[PDB]
């Protein structure tokens, strides 16, 4: 009922990765010159089922997950995605689930979402100027609908919080903006260290903007007090503006890791298991070991079994490679 | 250049120079069980600044460039001042400190300032005299220490000053201290207490976490966050608005930072232990310097103990916290 990994850590929350497709191409995550016109995605049949997921979730969550997070690729583009939304609605143990998009579909399928029961998303924008946004995406998308699309979202009772990347040179400019705009429509967001291994290979810090460097930006512009984490290894550092009291965060990815609290798992669009968000080689076969013909039995003791040996810490080991590099 | 099992390479040495004390803190060396009978660790079974000296030549060509001297309480030690010179004629060490209570401090602060030393380390957890008093268990005066402070100051020393905030005991000491200090120009940095619960997770009942501390501080100063020095710098420093004097806090339950620990440590008997807490008995280091090696085999067995390493106490009592909560 609860499992640690070999750094003690229990598990408690999935990644599900439910496509590989996505509508944007963002320079830093899915380039065009990698994912272009002869890039070829997942067929069809090689993704996994709403009910392989549902199954999956279901014996992970006899295993102590909680909390269900639905990603990509961009998950709004998996075709009727209420389906998977309403299964994992059922589950026993499941005490939340998210959805992280890029928010530009959420006006046709939101309504359908809320009707399955989501009730949380995380609307990835990295700006609200519309040409610099549309250099970034190079899909041609503005700002402007983006934001269209979250007002959507929140006026038919989703809740919604915005995550922010900050490349230095890029988009440092639209800290300010963005904490404006979101304050006053009392939204939360949050600013994301830029990661980046540079050759040595600890972190890049070329184009980084650090939660320090981004605070004493804000602190400049607005007035504000830091808030006390609601609980033990929360990861956000939050503040609130004293007006008004909306609260923005600040995630140090890269000046201040946190792979010690890490309790998430990750399933990718082709079906396999991760023990970490980054990962350079293939993981268990979970989709083949499905396919071939399992009891939920052999399914949970295999999800032991991985959660057991796990001993990822990507971040952590970056981070350790900097102090070396500063030989 | 050498790395441990976490990637972590070795920088630092904490050096304990002896294992006794002027002062019986409750937490530390309780007055209960190092009473009058305890017997401490005869002279002839401490290490001699000579293999203290030899170890420390070893350790810089691996990559060490920090000594930190500790014990006990150093001062309590011999001929400091001669070891320190020693130390200082090492070209791979590039910065000495010194932990220590502070309170033989204008009894040998000189000699040791004239042997190479720079810098200083204060333990002071109270400024109140009274509370003072009944956490050291000897009588001693915060007013006695804070003297010996001003005159380690006046002959040059950098200090800093090191609070063990205490929850149901110290507390109070935070306002009173952080204006003295301001006053007089000198760092004070405010560290967690760490307890480990009978959960084995951290005990947070005497704990007063960094962020209940800034909300403490925030009421009656007006900072400034400051922007880290360097790269995995563990204290959290901010800086008074009006004359800018910094001040930090340390994470030691809250934030564990057992990723970027790249310290070794000797103790006074001359174990190595790759961790400041450590439950097994570290490899014996004098027994294998005195039974007759040369500095390459003492060097490729520093080298295999440190690739070895895998210490990371505090962030395994983070993670079983998390555990914990369930
Ligand atoms: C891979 S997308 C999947 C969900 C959806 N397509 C979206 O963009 O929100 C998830 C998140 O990964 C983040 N990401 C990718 N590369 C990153 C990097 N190098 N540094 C920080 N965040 C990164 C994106 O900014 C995005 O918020
Ligand atoms: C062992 S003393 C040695 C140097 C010198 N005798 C002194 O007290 O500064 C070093 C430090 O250990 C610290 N210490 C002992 N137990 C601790 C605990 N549970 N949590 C935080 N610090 C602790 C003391 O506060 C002291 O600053
Ligand atoms: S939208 Fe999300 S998944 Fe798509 S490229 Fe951008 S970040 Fe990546
Ligand atoms: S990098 Fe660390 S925190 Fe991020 S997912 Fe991997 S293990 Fe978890
Ligand atoms: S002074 Fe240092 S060594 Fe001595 S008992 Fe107190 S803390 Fe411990
Ligand atoms: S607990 Fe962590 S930081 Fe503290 S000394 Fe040990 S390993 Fe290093």
């Amino acid at each position: 009922e609860q499992i640690k990994d070999k750094l003690g850590r229990p598990i408690r929350d999935l990644a599900l990765s439910v496509t590989d497709r996505c509508n944007f191409r963002c320079d830093y995550c899915m380039p065009k010159e990698v994912f272009g016109d002869d890039f070829v995605f997942l067929p069809k049949n090689e993704l996994l089922t709403f009910d392989e997921m549902a199954r999956i979730a279901k014996v992970y969550a006899e295993l102590g997950v909680k909390k269900i997070r639905i990603t990509g690729g961009e998950p709004l583009m998996r075709r009727d995605l209420d389906v998977l939304i309403a299964k994992l609605n059922q589950i026993d143990g499941i005490e939340d689930i998210g959805l992280t998009t890029n928010g530009l579909l959420l006006k046709k399928h939101g309504q359908k979402l809320y009707d399955a029961g989501l009730r949380r998303i995380n609307v990835s924008l990295d700006a609200i100027d519309d040409t610099l946004f549309q250099s970034i995406n190079n899909r041609n998308i503005k700002a402007t609908t983006i934001l269209e699309q979250i007002d959507y979202a929140t006026s038919i009772g989703l809740n919604v919080k915005v995550n922010v990347v900050i490349q230095k040179g890029i988009n440092d400019d639209q800290i300010i903006p963005m904490l404006e705009y979101f304050k006053d429509k009392h939204i939360e967001i949050r600013f994301i260290e830029f990661m980046d291994v540079g050759n040595d290979n600890g972190w890049d810090f070329s184009k980084v903007v650090t939660k320090d460097e981004m605070l004493t930006m804000i602190e400049q512009h607005f007035e504000i007090d830091p808030v006390e984490p609601k609980y033990f290894g929360e990861v956000a550092k939050y503040y609130r503006h004293k007006d008004n009291g909306v609260q923005f965060g600040l995630i140090t990815s890269v000046s201040q890791s946190f792979c010690s609290t890490c309790t998430a798992a990750a399933l990718s669009s082709d079906g396999k298991f991760y023990g970490c968000l980054f990962a350079t080689v293939d993981g268990f076969n979970v989709k083949a070991f499905i396919r071939s013909g399992v009891t939920d039995e052999e399914l949970k003791e295999q999800f032991k079994a991985l959660w057991q040996i796990r001993d990822d810490r990507y971040s952590d080991e970056r981070t350790a490679q900097t102090v070396a590099n500063r030989q």
